[PDB]
This record gives C-alpha cells, structure tokens and sequence, in this order.
DNA sequence: ATGTC
C-alpha cells in the first residue's frame, strides 16, 4: 500500500556554502529570474533556458525561474551530478548544504507557491497548488535511494515544491551539512549575522553520496 | 548501480 507524505512535510533547497552570506545579507532565497548575488553555479548550464521558458499553468503563473524551487527530498539526482563532477563546478558535494523548510510553513506564511509530480521541465508534469494534492507524489519514488531507472521513478523522484520570487530566511529550520567541517564553516557564517534565525546545523552523511 | 535532461 502506497506511502502517505510526511506531516510536516520538509522541503528541501541545496546550496553551496559561498552562497550563504548572499541569504542571509538579502534574508532570503530569490528566484533564478531576480538574480540572486551567489558566488557558486552548481546547476548545468544546458538546461537552464527550459526553466526561463517553461510556463507555471498554476498562479500566480510566469515561468520555472520565477520561483525559489525545492525538493521533497534530500541526496537527490542534482546532487549526484554534483558529486560525481559532471557539472561544470568541480567543488564536489561537500561545500553544498541542504536548506530545510516544510510546505506547511511556506502555507501558514501565506507565501503563493505551486508544486510538481515530477521533475518541472517535463512537459506531462503537473502542477497543484493546494497542499492535499500531495497525495498526488509518489512519495517511494520520492525517498527512493536507487532513482536511475526505471524512467517514471527517476521523473517522480524530481518532484517540487515552488516558491514564487523569494524565499523568506526566517523559513529555514535546518541546514544539514555533509562534515563537521563544513558544519563549523557555516556556524561562522550564521555568526556574522547575529540579528538572523539560526536554524540548526546537523551532520546528515546520510542525505549525501 | 544512479553523472537533473
Ligand atoms: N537548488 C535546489 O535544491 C533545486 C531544487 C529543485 C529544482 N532545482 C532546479 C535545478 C537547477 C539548478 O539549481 P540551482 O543551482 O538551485 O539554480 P540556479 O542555476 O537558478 O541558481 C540560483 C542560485 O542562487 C542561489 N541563491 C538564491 N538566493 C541567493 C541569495 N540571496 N544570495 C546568494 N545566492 C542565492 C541558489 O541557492 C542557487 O545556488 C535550476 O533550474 C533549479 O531551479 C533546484
């Protein structure tokens, strides 16, 4: 019998930590279409102009970079062409942190949002924008550890949660590192911005590669 | 096993 979602039900953002200073002096995410001031590209340039031309058909509308997007899990398939150095960033999975919010608390905090089945540039993807819709993820494909095959799986493993044009930093509740060292980096980090949330930093090996 | 498609 088919799994439930978790409530609350934890999103997740990855970043590499010389983008953290950037979020916490704006205090928030922004939306690849507001130019956020990072540091560190770890996406693949190649498919980039898909999500500045894939139109949201939920509003508040506009196009994929129009919103801070999320995952439903950790340790996903970005990561891991991360990890493995098939991106053009050459860094590895250690300098990248996972944000952690829930869905619920971007609902309660009013912020519009919309949400995928599958990875967003797919055209047969759908979107929702109410949070009992999450019974439309496949939520073991979702937690699934072994995601390259078959194709459905690894399309619905890339479900996403959208949050339109910023993401307020006062939403993060943990960021979860990959070493004690990076964990210490970050700590730093949050210090020198002493009047910001200070959401818990947690060693999570196991949401890495 | 997995190099986002
Ligand atoms: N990052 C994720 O967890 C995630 C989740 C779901 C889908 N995606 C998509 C996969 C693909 C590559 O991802 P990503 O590299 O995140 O996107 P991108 O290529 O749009 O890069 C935006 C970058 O800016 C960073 N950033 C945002 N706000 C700030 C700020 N205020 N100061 C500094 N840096 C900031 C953000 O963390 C990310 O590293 C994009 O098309 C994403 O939309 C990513």
């Amino acid at each position: 019998m088919k799994r439930t979602y978790p409530e609350p039900t934890p999103i997740y953002h990855i970043t590499h930590i010389d983008n953290l200073k950037g979020i916490l002096r704006m205090g928030k995410l922004l939306a690849h279409n507001q130019s956020p001031p990072k540091q560190r590209s770890i996406a693949y340039a190649h498919i980039q102009e898909r999500r500045n031309r894939a139109k949201v058909p939920q509003p508040p509308g506009g196009v994929l970079h129009d919103y801070v997007p999320f995952y439903f899990c950790p340790r996903s398939p970005m990561l891991y062409a991360i990890y493995s150095g098939a991106t053009e960033y050459q860094g590895g999975q250690e300098p990248i942190l996972h944000l952690v919010s829930s869905a619920q608390a971007v609902h309660k905090a009013g912020l519009p949002f919309v949400f995928t089945d599958r990875h967003g540039v797919l055209s047969h993807a759908r979107f929702f924008r109410q949070l009992e819709e999450l019974a439309q993820l496949d939520w073991e494909a979702i937690q699934a550890s072994y995601w390259a095959d078959p194709p459905e799986l690894r399309e619905k493993k890339q479900a996403a949660f959208l949050v339109y044009k910023a993401f307020p930093w006062a939403l993060i509740e943990e960021i979860a590192v990959y070493s004690q060292r990076v964990g210490e980096e970050v700590l730093k980090i949050l210090k020198q911005f002493p009047e910001a949330r200070r959401p818990r930093v947690c060693i999570r090996k196991d949401w890495y590669y």
